[PDB]
């Protein structure tokens, strides 16, 4: 996760 999608 992290905000790539």
């Amino acid at each position: 996760y992290g905000g790539f999608m």
